């Protein structure tokens, strides 16, 4: 659901990008794979964000499709943030 | 850079996805990475398109960000579907 935290059940990746930021419409999320951005700790366009699971690097530029199957049940609610992401990927689209 | 079509160099995913869309902005495009969307073959929100290089589904909701290492020289200019394209992203994201 469009803005809702998911960590990355995929445990190769995990390391990396332990949590994925939501960004698709919710009139889509019947498709099997899901827009997000990925998050990576600072401790390893691309705001950095302090929330209840850590502080994390929003690696907008690295915006990908993933299969749902990857998704966990919701972790926390990133609506709040939603005007700074869609800000960052205007950026990364529109130079704006 | 922006709406140009590049062969994906990455041989195993290239008989699926042999094309991309080249959607990042190209204030950008100094990144190691570039937002895309995949091209399918039809033979195989994701509006065909028929360009001289073949007839493909424009897989809008597989939108993802790739190392530029594996975009191949500029094969086609897809400006001309700028808006469609556009249009598309927007409908993945907003539901309009």
């Amino acid at each position: 659901s469009q803005f809702t935290l998911y960590k990355n059940k995929d445990k190769s990746s995990a390391k990396t990008y332990p949590y994925f930021v939501d960004v698709q419409s919710d009139l889509l999320d019947n498709l099997n794979t899901r827009l997000v951005i990925p998050l990576t700790p600072i401790e390893l366009l691309c705001p950095t964000i302090h929330i209840d699971e850590g502080d994390f690097i929003m690696l907008t530029q690295q915006m990908t499709s993933v299969p749902v199957k990857i998704l966990s049940e919701p972790v926390n609610e990133l609506s709040t943030f939603r005007n700074e992401i869609i800000a960052a990927i205007d950026f990364l689209i529109t130079g704006i």
